[PDB]
DNA sequence: GGTTCTAGAACC
DNA sequence: GGTTCTAGAACC
Protein backbone atom coordinates (compact mmCIF):
# COMPACT_ATOMS: atom_id res chain seq x y z
CA UNK A 1 0.00 0.00 0.00
CA UNK A 2 1.51 3.28 -1.18
CA UNK A 3 0.73 6.53 0.71
CA UNK A 4 -2.66 8.00 -0.29
CA UNK A 5 -1.05 11.12 -1.74
CA UNK A 6 1.18 9.06 -4.06
CA UNK A 7 -1.83 7.04 -5.26
CA UNK A 8 -3.94 10.15 -5.91
CA UNK A 9 -1.19 11.97 -7.80
CA UNK A 10 -0.59 8.84 -9.87
CA UNK A 11 -4.30 8.44 -10.77
CA UNK A 12 -4.77 12.15 -11.53
CA UNK A 13 -1.74 12.51 -13.84
CA UNK A 14 -2.63 9.28 -15.64
CA UNK A 15 -6.40 9.69 -15.89
CA UNK A 16 -7.33 10.83 -19.44
CA UNK A 17 -10.17 13.11 -18.24
CA UNK A 18 -7.62 15.29 -16.40
CA UNK A 19 -5.47 15.53 -19.56
CA UNK A 20 -6.11 19.24 -20.21
CA UNK A 21 -5.43 20.11 -16.54
CA UNK A 22 -2.50 17.90 -15.49
CA UNK A 23 -0.35 15.46 -17.45
CA UNK A 24 3.11 13.97 -17.94
CA UNK A 25 5.56 15.79 -20.20
CA UNK A 26 6.32 13.92 -23.44
CA UNK A 27 9.59 12.68 -21.86
CA UNK A 28 7.99 11.87 -18.51
CA UNK A 29 10.60 13.84 -16.58
CA UNK A 30 8.00 16.27 -15.29
CA UNK A 31 4.32 16.87 -14.63
CA UNK A 32 2.62 19.79 -16.44
CA UNK A 33 -0.28 21.80 -15.01
CA UNK A 34 -0.97 24.35 -17.82
CA UNK A 35 -3.23 26.50 -15.64
CA UNK A 36 -3.14 26.41 -11.85
CA UNK A 37 -6.66 27.84 -11.44
CA UNK A 38 -8.47 25.47 -13.88
CA UNK A 39 -6.72 22.53 -12.22
CA UNK A 40 -7.45 23.77 -8.70
CA UNK A 41 -11.17 23.94 -9.45
CA UNK A 42 -11.65 21.10 -11.95
CA UNK A 43 -9.31 18.33 -10.73
CA UNK A 44 -8.21 18.85 -7.12
CA UNK A 45 -11.77 18.52 -5.77
CA UNK A 46 -12.15 15.00 -7.23
CA UNK A 47 -9.18 13.72 -5.22
CA UNK A 48 -9.03 15.72 -1.98
CA UNK A 49 -11.74 17.06 0.34
CA UNK A 50 -11.13 20.73 1.24
CA UNK A 51 -8.34 20.86 -1.31
CA UNK A 52 -6.10 23.87 -1.93
CA UNK A 53 -3.03 24.35 -4.12
CA UNK A 54 -0.75 25.24 -1.17
CA UNK A 55 -1.32 21.82 0.42
CA UNK A 56 -0.85 20.05 -2.93
CA UNK A 57 2.54 21.76 -3.39
CA UNK A 58 3.64 20.88 0.21
CA UNK A 59 2.64 17.25 -0.32
CA UNK A 60 4.52 17.12 -3.64
CA UNK A 61 7.57 18.43 -1.79
CA UNK A 62 7.26 15.59 0.76
CA UNK A 63 7.73 13.23 -2.19
CA UNK A 64 10.62 15.09 -3.78
CA UNK A 65 8.73 17.16 -6.36
CA UNK A 66 9.82 20.76 -6.91
CA UNK A 67 8.43 23.55 -9.06
CA UNK A 68 10.47 24.21 -12.21
CA UNK A 69 11.70 27.81 -12.24
CA UNK A 70 12.76 28.34 -15.84
CA UNK A 71 10.88 31.57 -16.64
CA UNK A 72 13.30 34.36 -17.60
CA UNK A 73 12.42 38.00 -16.94
CA UNK A 74 1.92 33.31 -17.52
CA UNK A 75 2.30 32.76 -13.77
CA UNK A 76 -0.55 30.29 -14.05
CA UNK A 77 1.64 27.59 -15.55
CA UNK A 78 3.24 25.09 -13.19
CA UNK A 79 5.65 22.26 -13.91
CA UNK A 80 7.02 19.75 -11.38
CA UNK A 81 10.25 17.71 -11.42
CA UNK A 82 11.52 15.12 -8.92
CA UNK A 83 14.86 15.11 -7.09
CA UNK A 84 15.27 11.42 -8.05
CA UNK A 85 16.20 10.83 -11.70
CA UNK A 86 18.52 8.66 -13.83
CA UNK B 1 -16.36 -0.74 16.37
CA UNK B 2 -16.24 1.52 19.43
CA UNK B 3 -13.67 4.37 19.60
CA UNK B 4 -10.22 3.12 20.67
CA UNK B 5 -10.31 5.17 23.88
CA UNK B 6 -13.62 3.59 24.96
CA UNK B 7 -12.22 0.09 24.30
CA UNK B 8 -9.00 0.77 26.22
CA UNK B 9 -10.77 2.25 29.24
CA UNK B 10 -13.16 -0.70 29.24
CA UNK B 11 -10.33 -3.29 29.13
CA UNK B 12 -8.24 -1.48 31.76
CA UNK B 13 -11.04 -1.05 34.33
CA UNK B 14 -12.15 -4.66 33.82
CA UNK B 15 -8.76 -6.37 33.63
CA UNK B 16 -8.00 -8.06 36.99
CA UNK B 17 -4.26 -7.26 36.84
CA UNK B 18 -5.07 -3.52 37.00
CA UNK B 19 -7.32 -4.09 40.05
CA UNK B 20 -5.06 -2.30 42.55
CA UNK B 21 -4.61 0.68 40.19
CA UNK B 22 -8.03 1.22 38.58
CA UNK B 23 -11.39 -0.45 39.15
CA UNK B 24 -15.15 -0.02 39.28
CA UNK B 25 -16.74 1.11 42.54
CA UNK B 26 -18.84 -1.59 44.23
CA UNK B 27 -21.99 0.08 42.79
CA UNK B 28 -20.46 0.64 39.36
CA UNK B 29 -21.42 4.32 39.34
CA UNK B 30 -17.79 5.39 39.23
CA UNK B 31 -14.23 4.36 38.43
CA UNK B 32 -11.65 4.46 41.26
CA UNK B 33 -7.94 5.18 40.75
CA UNK B 34 -6.57 4.96 44.35
CA UNK B 35 -3.23 6.51 43.43
CA UNK B 36 -2.72 8.63 40.32
CA UNK B 37 1.06 8.10 40.21
CA UNK B 38 1.05 4.26 40.56
CA UNK B 39 -1.61 4.09 37.85
CA UNK B 40 0.20 6.55 35.57
CA UNK B 41 3.35 4.41 35.66
CA UNK B 42 1.96 0.88 36.00
CA UNK B 43 -1.20 0.87 33.85
CA UNK B 44 -1.29 3.79 31.40
CA UNK B 45 1.82 2.59 29.53
CA UNK B 46 0.18 -0.76 28.66
CA UNK B 47 -2.65 0.97 26.81
CA UNK B 48 -1.27 4.20 25.34
CA UNK B 49 2.09 5.07 23.76
CA UNK B 50 3.51 8.32 25.20
CA UNK B 51 0.77 8.33 27.81
CA UNK B 52 0.22 11.09 30.38
CA UNK B 53 -2.54 11.67 32.92
CA UNK B 54 -3.57 15.04 31.42
CA UNK B 55 -4.49 13.38 28.11
CA UNK B 56 -6.31 10.55 29.90
CA UNK B 57 -8.46 13.09 31.79
CA UNK B 58 -9.23 15.06 28.57
CA UNK B 59 -10.24 11.85 26.79
CA UNK B 60 -12.46 10.82 29.71
CA UNK B 61 -14.12 14.23 29.46
CA UNK B 62 -14.83 13.62 25.74
CA UNK B 63 -16.87 10.62 26.88
CA UNK B 64 -18.70 12.37 29.69
CA UNK B 65 -16.49 11.37 32.63
CA UNK B 66 -15.76 14.00 35.29
CA UNK B 67 -13.56 13.96 38.37
CA UNK B 68 -15.51 13.62 41.62
CA UNK B 69 -14.80 16.60 43.89
CA UNK B 70 -16.05 15.44 47.27
CA UNK B 71 -13.00 16.22 49.43
CA UNK B 72 -13.86 18.73 52.18
CA UNK B 73 -11.21 21.09 53.55
CA UNK B 74 -4.62 12.51 49.64
CA UNK B 75 -4.59 14.44 46.36
CA UNK B 76 -3.40 11.24 44.72
CA UNK B 77 -6.85 9.67 44.78
CA UNK B 78 -9.05 10.12 41.72
CA UNK B 79 -12.62 9.00 41.11
CA UNK B 80 -14.60 9.43 37.87
CA UNK B 81 -18.36 9.63 37.29
CA UNK B 82 -20.31 9.93 34.01
CA UNK B 83 -22.87 12.59 33.08
CA UNK B 84 -25.19 9.80 31.85
CA UNK B 85 -26.88 7.81 34.62
CA UNK B 86 -30.27 6.29 35.51
C1' DG C 1 -26.36 -0.32 14.54
C1' DG C 2 -23.47 -2.78 11.84
C1' DT C 3 -20.63 -3.45 7.70
C1' DT C 4 -17.26 -1.76 4.36
C1' DC C 5 -13.70 1.37 2.98
C1' DT C 6 -9.51 4.11 3.29
C1' DA C 7 -5.05 4.94 5.73
C1' DG C 8 -1.08 4.57 8.12
C1' DA C 9 1.27 1.87 11.86
C1' DA C 10 2.80 -2.40 13.19
C1' DC C 11 4.71 -6.67 12.14
C1' DC C 12 7.05 -10.50 9.66
C1' DG D 1 8.46 -5.64 0.06
C1' DG D 2 4.34 -7.39 1.34
C1' DT D 3 0.90 -8.78 4.78
C1' DT D 4 -1.72 -7.89 8.99
C1' DC D 5 -3.46 -4.84 12.46
C1' DT D 6 -5.66 -0.80 14.45
C1' DA D 7 -8.67 3.32 13.68
C1' DG D 8 -11.86 6.36 12.19
C1' DA D 9 -14.57 7.81 8.04
C1' DA D 10 -17.75 6.46 4.81
C1' DC D 11 -21.65 3.97 3.56
C1' DC D 12 -25.93 1.17 3.80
Amino acid sequence: ARPAFVNKLWSMVNDKSNEKFIHWSTSGESIVVPNRERFVQEVLPKYFKHSNFASFVRQLNMYGWHKVQDVKSNDSRWEFENERHA
